[PDB]
């Protein structure tokens, strides 16, 4: 039962390459690399043979393989990327039947009601000593697996844990005053109403709009500004922007300005619609996906591994080089790296207990309508792992990657496969070092890092993140922003015209009739790191130059101020790039007697311009509700249910529940186990080289090894 | 026929035998190709090739005609190196018009026995002439001409000659000038601290029992206005030293505290400075693998098999919408000229010349063998004629093309530097992308040209990167490895009585050695032309304003606009949270919004960084080199001005480079700049970097700014 090879092969994702002079095919997908001819009877899998009964067949320049071929060619084994996990690891996330189990359970509760939604339904997790003794000692955990599950009933949220081993439910407690996250029929519920709406579309009306089914809209929240936005605090509301579909497939950039809805979702209507002045759809279809476009020729370049990987992925274990960790996925802030450890000439030494995306928040610098309450909390507002955007083969993520699935829970509690949701690549990064003494033979090495990548878009955003493996120790941490910017109907054409001035005093004016408002981009990291161990200490070494006391002609000296930063309050600070902080481990010594640290760099550069705190007046309430913005660096007392940045349930919130919280009572950091933030953003003003579409800008972030190890760490096995 | 492993391997392509499909691929710079055994044809990058002879298998092996590398190789289907008809008048000059240039000034009678050729380069045409050769194909119509700059002992003498009518046009002896170190002085200095018995003495005190061991290294001495005892005209150098103990790293064994000062035109030891004796640390370091074992590891391979999307037609190079010139300098290395982009059909203007200006790597350590001690690479060593020959495959990715380049060694001899640079282009995320919430993905793939140089002076091993991006932005990276200047201690580690006053100055990295705090300062000069030569400074500085506007808002996000109109203003601290730009005020994109391109002097960087010179303002160092202070410079284009710490830095007195040349404070109001980056690292030593460093690296950017009209890689219009 033949098949042809061409399309069967595209459908399931390899790239098919043929080669008319060897008269071979190269199959690539993966881990799996493959070369076979037609009729042969063998094909080649990461270097290896394998016997196939049946061989590709040609037929007027058309292959056909059977209808087995691939999964025997695909998943025969001589691919030996992924392995099968002996016991599964403590940290796993939930499986398909876990989250369906949980659901059941809730369900099996007379409290729950139809209309009820789940914003989150994740892995309670295992307690970290326990964590840990599995990871390094292989010792069993004998707490059995929970699961949080964060209900929203109406606009009400409820907490409760299941006991998934004894299928029991454990708890269930309504959470005053909290709002829950927007959910995906949030999206859809608003779009409707305003469609419903004879004010909306009357309002629509007056503003050019001719067919109001042309309109899109989207949601965003509201915010809290104690009343002044003259908006009920305890109702769920969403205020809504819009825009005209013109057939270009960027409605983005079609703003129908100084018109916003405002939608209560219990009751499911309008409840209020802000109007400014009427300023005309820019109408100029702007495509991005290349529709109007020429595609010139490119050369191929292809990155190869031709026998496999130098990782192997046990369940979701990752073994590379001196690195072991696990990876997981969290509907919320998306990738979770745990149990990070170096293997330091045959000892496990720890690194990481658990990092992760805190928060992120993307606020707007424009006081008008349209704006002034403008500021995204992509993941604590949105739920950016649920917003994952699979990776496009070769292009999100080079040719030599491998793509894993991930599995969460949907907001109505079925599992939900993501195809394609994070990259894993090892890459070339130049020379680890070099030295070419004069007249002798050069030494150089290759360095090598190993990346995951993790691709989230909210609305017109889209967010790259890369979790970034050195070979000699480092660990980066760099984030990514693209996607489309939203831009403000205004009335200027050109800077000539006489509204310019006025149309561009927050925000450059980047096409017709179109100005990219200002705005921050705000990331923030939560790093439990323990450096060879869970009790460390947080030291700061500040170069300074000092009078020379020495004697001879210098008047000064380079030298180091150092001094330990010994509670929360004092941990929280800026960054200043010139100064070293690190997290060391006053317990253990390197050879040489010094702390085995990490040097913590939260701004290790960027390609936009760095945002040095908030771009907010101190009495703004987003600066307010959201300190994490003005500190790049905190450090707090390990605590499990401290994780984010912004605080659990940020919408509408009226005060700090998140890094200001966790911080608030000024603890000792001394000798203690600590947990890491750090924050880094930029300040995005925009130009024309950004429009239609945005090119891709990174800010880098670093740990870095520091006095850890006695030696150059990518030297080698001693041979004596 | 001839061996095919044996001739291939000797003409440096790199040979895989595929045994499944009895297949040769072949790789050599832009050629790939592929051949089998008993076939008449051959491919080479896609295209296929008769071949007179088929590659035959013998015992195994495969032999080839005599006749198989130029045949296939230079067949004409690599197309990565084009033919110059019409040369370039930014060619550097070639073997033979070094040596015309040499011959010509050795004929006059001022030319004196032992003279040394301090650089020998290209004196190029006038830059209006150089742009409009580049956009108009117009002739320059100058002589080829070279500056020729000699050493007469100690002596300074700049001559210019006409190479076309082979005549010699000027002779001048400069002043007061010191010249840098050439490669005949690390010898004479290390024979003469071998014929030195004071030496040989002070030496044994030291601990050392065969004085045929010491290692030595030359220093320029500096300037301190006669406190460090030493004499203005005499030509000289400082001498640290270290024993060979056998492991290939001397550097790993200091002998601290003795300094020899060498008068280089005497040829003599002219003062030993002893401080107290430190036993010289003598654990085998060994940096080079002698005592190791790498990890096996599976193969991986970036591969371009129908070539590369880029041409080299003599030293110029086209790709995509760049195109660009690449010549080579004894002193300062690359430079990156007659850059332009092509906006749909039109070439415009951004970069006229770039390179590195210079770099200083000063130390921060009082004690004798340390307060002296500052690292001029380019200027005192030269960097270019220091060029490390790339090793194919791991100071540059397999994909890479390795260029030659030629300059004159120091007696006026041409030199050809093998595998000078690297060109390769790589893959470098998504170029953009967006993924609109159920519809099709949007997304390309970035592509970025690297321009990649390694010079090695000493101990250090540094790095150039110069990046164009498909999308107008050009990056400029500095890496540096290689191995620490250290300082041998007592302590052993930091629980010893000497640890504290021990480490005062830098880290303890191994027993007995601390790794002395400095500062790694790169200094870069762009004459950018941004869509023509007039411009001028902007600087917008993002603040945060009260709301005046209405509604529940404070505060806005806005931005204040300003000129910044002359050289001493424009010599500035950057804050990385604003922006600078050089703008056209005669030029706007489609919304009228002046053409300019964004500069970014600190982009980031693996190590710390430095908000300056870590130095009192009244060291002499900081005196001298005022470039290490401000990040940003930009001053009105002059012909001779091209070093930001002076044309002879060599025990200058004062500042002849960025502080000379803005001293007058003239207007940068739409005219000509030359823009000036300034980028720099503190860096205090950890045991990871001994004995080898693993390579740091810091980023600098250009940014188009409302130069284009939109996204720039969307590509053209139906
Ligand atoms: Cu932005
Ligand atoms: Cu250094
Ligand atoms: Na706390
Ligand atoms: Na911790
Ligand atoms: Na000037
Ligand atoms: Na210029």
């Amino acid at each position: 039962h033949m098949v042809p090879m061409d399309k069967t092969l595209k459908e399931f994702g390899a790239d098919v390459q043929w080669d008319d002079y060897a008269q071979l095919f190269t199959l690539i997908k993966d881990g799996a690399y493959v070369k076979v001819k037609p009729g042969a009877q063998t094909a080649i899998v990461n270097g290896q043979p394998l016997a196939l009964q049946v061989p590709v067949v040609m037929k007027d320049n058309k292959a056909w393989v059977s209808d087995t071929f691939i999964n025997d060619v695909f998943q025969s084994g001589l691919d030996q990327t992924f392995q099968v996990e002996k016991r599964p690891h403590p940290l796993n996330a939930l499986t398909a039947d876990e989250i369906k189990q949980a659901v059941e359970i809730v369900k099996a509760s007379a409290d729950f009601k139809p209309n009820t939604r789940f914003t989150e339904i994740s892995l309670l997790p295992p307690d970290k000593e326990a964590v840990w003794a599995f990871a390094l000692e292989n010792k069993p955990v004998d707490q059995p697996r929970k699961a949080d599950v964060i209900m929203l009933d109406g606009k009400h949220i409820i907490e409760a844990v299941v006991d998934l081993q004894n299928n029991k439910l454990l708890s269930w407690q309504p959470i005053k005053d909290a709002h829950g996250m927007v959910l995906l029929d949030d999206f859809a519920s608003v779009q409707n109403i305003i469609n419903n709406s004879e004010e909306f579309a009357a309002a629509v009306k007056k503003r050019g709009i001719t067919d109001a089914k042309k309109v899109i809209t989207t949601p965003l929240t509201v915010g809290y500004f104690d009343g002044k936005d003259g908006l009920k605090q305890d109702a769920r509301l969403l205020k809504v922007i819009s825009y005209l579909d013109v057939g270009d497939g960027n409605y983005w950039a079609h703003p129908i300005e100084n018109l916003v809805a405002v939608v209560d979702l219990e009751q499911k209507k309008i409840v209020k619609i802000e109007e400014g002045p009427v300023v005309p759809v820019p109408m100029t279809a702007r495509p991005f996906d290349g529709r109007d476009r020429v595609a010139p020729a490119v050369k191929p370049m292809q990155i190869i591994e031709p026998e496999g990987k130098n990782y192997t992925i046990t369940g979701d274990m990752i073994h590379w080089r001196n690195w072991d960790f696990h990876l997981s996925m969290n509907s919320r802030v998306g990738p979770m790296i745990s149990t990070v450890t170096y293997n330091d000439n045959g000892t496990k030494r720890k690194v990481m207990y658990e990092g992760s995306l805190g928060g992120m928040i993307v606020p707007y610098g424009d006081p008008d309508i349209g704006w002034y309450f403008k500021a995204y909390l992509d993941s604590g507002d949105y739920g950016m792992g649920t917003l994952t955007s699979p990776i496009a083969r070769g292009k999100d993520a080079p040719s030599n990657a491998v793509l894993l699935n991930e599995t969460i829970a949907d907001y109505t509690g079925v599992p939900m496969e993501i195809p394609r949701a994070i990259a894993v690549f090892e890459r070339y990064a130049g020379p680890e070092y070099k030295h070419q003494e004069m007249g002798q033979p050069n030494v150089s090495t290759e360095r090598r890092e190993l990346v995951v990548r993790w691709i989230s878009t909210v609305g017109n955003y889209d967010y790259i993140f890369d979790w970034i493996f050195h070979e000699n120790g480092t660990i980066g941490i760099d984030a990514g922003a693209t996607g489309i910017e939203a831009v403000k109907g205004v009335k200027a054409k050109t800077m000539h015209d006489e509204t310019a001035k006025d149309d561009t005093r927050y925000g450059t004016l980047i096409d017709h009739n179109i100005v990219g408002t200002t705005h921050q981009h705000i990331y923030n990291f939560r790093l439990d790191l323990d450096v060879d161990g869970e009790n460390n200490s947080l030291v700061a070494m500040d170069p300074v130059v000092k009078p020379n006391t020495a004697g001879g002609p210098r008047t000064s000296t380079m030298q180091v101020n150092q001094y330990n930063i010994g509670n929360e309050q004092d941990a929280a600070q800026k960054f200043d790039p010139g100064t070293i902080r690190l997290l060391s481990n006053p317990n253990k010594e390197n050879r040489m007697g010094n702390p085995v640290s990490y040097q913590i760099i939260p701004y290790a550069g960027g390609t936009h311009p760095v945002a040095k705190g908030a771009q907010f007046a101190p009495d703004e309430w987003i600066y307010h509700r959201l300190s994490f913005m003005d500190k790049q660096l905190w450090v707090t007392r390990y605590h499990p249910g401290e994780r984010f940045p912004e605080g659990k349930y940020p919408n509408r919130s009226t005060h700090d529940t998140g890094l200001g919280q966790y911080s608030k009572d000024n603890e000792s950091l001394d000798n203690t186990d600590a947990v890491v933030w750090m924050t880094t953003g930029t300040t995005h003003v925009a130009r024309a080289e950004e429009w239609p579409i945005m090119p891709t800008e990174w800010v880098h972030t670093l740990l870095k090894p520091w006095n850890f190890f006695d030696e150059t760490p990518t030297l080698g096995a001693l041979k004596k």
